[PDB]
DNA sequence: ATCTCACACT
DNA sequence: AGTGTGAG
């Protein structure tokens, strides 16, 4: 019943904000945000401290408008190189945190600031080492048990009541107990998070459950600077009022279609349907996935992959800034290829691998789709001038304009991506 | 006028 | 190999 693994998800709190607060002490414990391309309406916000969220500041907001909502908002700007945002500082801090997490167990890098952890073997080790010894609440100073307490008005008071109920109810005698395994997982995650904060300064949240989807959902339940354990038995109560769209992979069109076709709102309602009924509407794979997921069962593995499988660089050119001349297209392809060259040379030196295929993608003014065209070619020698020339070669036939010097329709996006790594 | 990543089809 | 989808 989806209890074969113990999986955690560790996600950093306001990651880019914490990076900037580490760098600049003036930003600590203040409402602040990270910004991009300041000239247009003060820049687009990409990260927001929890103090700023209390005022209603959100990501994707223009900085000028956030300043309208939060006049004391402090701002840190993403580095800009070659006319575009440069995330090196955050990638390096991410690597720092991934390296600390890698000492405890195999991790799967799920984004710049979160990784999944398969803790099964660590749990087995810690249960044989920790033979029948009771687990003290002191080992879980920041852990919430979702669904408890049940059956007095402060947040931490409730947390402690729930943790006491949890440890009181389940015994260490049977070491195949899923709930005990989850609890040992949570102890390990407390240790991991303490190590991360000690060695980097960054605080983070985590979810501990039996699979990746529940771990991700749990992590968000008690942000920030806390962790949440979602037990198998907690799933029905958790899911009974949990919107479908909150579940990983159901936040888009498929989730909307599940809501529309089945006439439900919450994840638990999926349980009433048989597997073959769900496979009828959503296909064998989606039907079986929904059928298992709504009961708290998921098998997607924590992949042993800390490093990205591709290295890409994209820039949009919206509205009047769209690229309309051949000279413009070649210059921006060069800029993208130069950043790509830097990141690729560093990647080969750090990670002992080389990309062998270059993917070029563009968008044309008018196309509603994010990408209009994607093509490929050989990738050799990590040379920005060569890569940019090859990209121009592979897209040049897309220029409708009869005049060679002009490009039409204007380009609203450029994308270079290195793929197909070899040792 | 909000950029990277993954993977499932075909 | 190219498109659509989901996410963070
Ligand atoms: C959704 C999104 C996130 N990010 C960055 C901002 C975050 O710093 C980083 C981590 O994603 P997140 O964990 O979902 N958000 P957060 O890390 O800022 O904060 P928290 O984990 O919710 O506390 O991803 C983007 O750069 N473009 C985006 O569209
Ligand atoms: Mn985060
Ligand atoms: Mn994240």
């Amino acid at each position: 019943t989806g209890q074969d693994r113990v999986v955690a998800l560790v996600d950093m709190d306001c990651f880019f904000v914490q990076v900037e607060q580490r760098q600049n002490p003036h930003l600590r414990n203040k409402p602040c945000a990270v910004v991009q391309y300041k000239s247009w309406k003060g820049g687009g916000i990409i990260a927001v401290s929890y103090e700023a969220r209390a005022f209603g500041v959100t990501r994707s907001m223009w900085a000028d408008d956030a300043k309208k909502l939060c006049p004391d908002l402090l701002l840190a700007q993403v580095r800009e190189s070659r006319g575009k945002a440069n995330l090196t500082k955050y990638r390096e801090a991410s690597v720092e945190v991934m390296e600390i997490m890698s000492r405890f167990a195999v991790i799967e890098r799920a984004s710049i600031d979160e990784a999944y952890v398969d803790l099964t073997s660590a749990v087995q080790e810690r249960l044989q080492k920790l033979q029948g010894q009771p687990i003290s609440a002191d080992l879980l100073p920041s852990t919430y048990i979702e669904g408890l307490p049940q059956g007095t008005v402060q947040k931490e008071g409730m947390r402690k009541q729930g943790l006491f109920q949890w440890l009181d109810s389940l015994q260490i005698d049977n070491l195949t107990s899923p709930d005990l395994q989850l609890t040992v997982g949570a102890v390990i995650v407390e240790e991991m998070r303490a190590a991360i904060e000690r060695e980097t300064g960054f605080q983070c949240s985590a979810g501990i459950s039996h699979n990746k989807v529940l771990a991700k959902l749990a992590c968000g339940l008690n942000k920030p600077n806390r962790q949440t354990l979602v037990s198998h038995g907690s799933v029905p109560q958790l899911f009974s009022q949990m919107p479908i769209r909150k579940i990983r992979s159901l936040g888009g069109k498929l989730g909307a279609s599940v809501i529309e076709i089945l006439g439900i709102e919450y994840m638990g309602e999926l349980t009433q349907f048989t597997e073959s009924q769900l496979q009828s509407h959503f296909g064998e794979k989606n039907g079986s996935w929904l059928y298992a997921m709504c009961r708290g069962i998921e098998h997607d593995p924590v992949k042993p992959r800390q490093l990205p499988k591709t290295i890409g660089c994209s820039k949009n050119f919206p509205g009047k800034t769209a690229l309309a001349t051949r000279e413009q297209v070649q210059w921006w392809l060069l800029q993208l290829a130069q950043e790509l060259e830097e990141r690729l040379t560093k990647d080969r030196n750090d990670n002992d691998r080389v990309a062998t295929q270059l993917v070029v993608s563009i968008r044309v003014q008018g196309d509603k789709r994010l990408s209009s065209l994607r093509r490929c070619c050989a990738l050799t020698r990590y040379d920005a001038h060569k890569m940019s020339h090859d990209a121009f070669t592979v897209i040049k036939n897309c220029n409708t304009s009869g005049i060679q010097t002009e490009w039409s329709p204007p380009l609203t996006m450029l994308f270079l991506c290195a793929t197909k790594f070899s040792a």
